[PDB]
DNA sequence: GGAAGCCACATCCTCT
DNA sequence: CAGAGGATGTGGCTTC
DNA sequence: GGAAGCCACATCCTCT
DNA sequence: CAGAGGATGTGGCTTC
């Protein structure tokens, strides 16, 4: 396998294609080093990324279906790796006050983004789910 | 500008598509942290980085027309804002003994790779040459 | 988990 | 400077 | 370039 | 643990 095969057997795994990604997010808004916030819509829109983290279907909120796994991704995105989905929640918690991302009261494992996000993406939730074919 | 029309704008002027993108050759040869020769061949495979950066026709040789430029992308790609082509042909040098580029004398920024390209991208450098539409 | 190494540079400097 | 390399130091990663 | 700050986490801990 | 937050500490970046 040359380099060639190993890019063309990722692409038939839907992989190296999320809509937002992250590294883009970040230049745009000018954020500098990548935000966990970002991280997380950068998964959330590669639709490869589906099996571990993934919106519910209604609105902004999503689900990190495999936590451990979501956690060591943004470990390696940042070069921690003791990161865990202990600490990663942390990040997230912070985001409450500012109103970035919220908890989802009684779903484990399950926020929803509070912030504007369809002026940063200019699409509506319905049809970023659509794009994803985000089941629910 | 939403987050989509700042991809779509950067796409219209041919960037975000390197042929050899530095981060997977990365993954793909198992080196961890992007090593500069990679970079270096992620810009040359970049229709978009044509300006300070290029083939000079002549096999894996090339010249980096603009040093300051490419200087400062490495310096971002690495977080080191300090970083110039004082330094970064340090880096340069280090390959001449591990054959993997060399400098070709008497051309001022010029150097070529010498390793096994044709293997890692299964490109001959003439076919490189017209996927970029190289000049020379 | 965990400490101990290994390697590519990033930095600086000296010559020519 | 541009272009050779030696002397250092450290971060990200592989290795016990 | 350069020193001083700022901000987003990464780490750890305590309850419920 | 999962999930709230307080108390800390540091790296990458923005700011004088």
């Amino acid at each position: 396998g040359t380099f060639k095969d190993y890019v063309r057997d990722r692409a038939d795994l839907n992989k190296d294609k999320p809509v937002i990604p992250a590294a883009a997010l970040a230049g745009y808004t000018g954020s500098g080093p990548i935000q966990l916030w970002q991280f997380l819509l950068e998964l959330l829109t590669d639709k490869s990324c589906q099996s571990f983290i993934s919106w519910t279907g209604d609105g902004w909120e999503f689900k990190l279906s495999d936590p451990d796994e979501v956690a060591r991704r943004w470990g390696k995105r940042k070069n921690k790796p003791k990161m865990n989905y202990e600490k990663l929640s942390r990040g997230l918690r912070y985001y409450y006050d500012k109103n970035i991302i919220h908890k989802t009261a009684g779903k484990r494992y399950v926020y929803r983004f509070v912030c504007d996000l369809q002026s940063l993406l200019g699409y509506t939730p319905e049809e970023l789910h659509a794009m994803l074919d985000v089941k629910p």
